[PDB]
């Protein structure tokens, strides 16, 4: 077991602006595989869902790799494995707003939460 112990919770911003979407975990005592993090999105202007925006898997970072908000998310915190998956979305568009699943993974422990980030003009 493993729990994300941010809550759900909408993050209006306005567009340019930086949205922080807060991912923070705590691991139970038999979580001892390899730390895994992942972002999907789910935009609102389209009908795709859970699409991958960001990986931390086998102690690197793919981001801009995954072409969801390309250059502009990232993770935030230098030290993942402290228990903070949280990102940031620069240069807020509107085509932005939508449901960011945090998923974090630390074998055989599993967890995940919605944001819902809103852009407004």
């Amino acid at each position: 077991s493993l729990s994300i112990t941010t809550p759900e919770e909408m993050i209006e911003k306005a567009k340019g602006e930086t949205a922080y979407l807060p991912c923070k975990f705590t691991l139970s005592p038999e979580d001892q595989g390899p730390l895994d993090i992942e972002w999907l999105i789910s935009p609102a202007d389209n009908q795709k869902v859970d699409q991958v925006i960001i990986l931390y898997s086998g102690d690197k970072i793919y981001d801009d790799y995954y072409p969801d908000l390309k250059g502009r998310v990232h993770f935030t915190s230098n030290d993942l494995k402290s228990g903070d998956a949280s990102i940031n979305v620069t240069n807020l568009q509107l085509s932005d707003i939508g449901t960011y699943q945090c998923k974090v993974k630390k074998a055989p422990g599993v967890a995940n939460k919605k944001i819902h980030l809103v852009v407004l003009v």
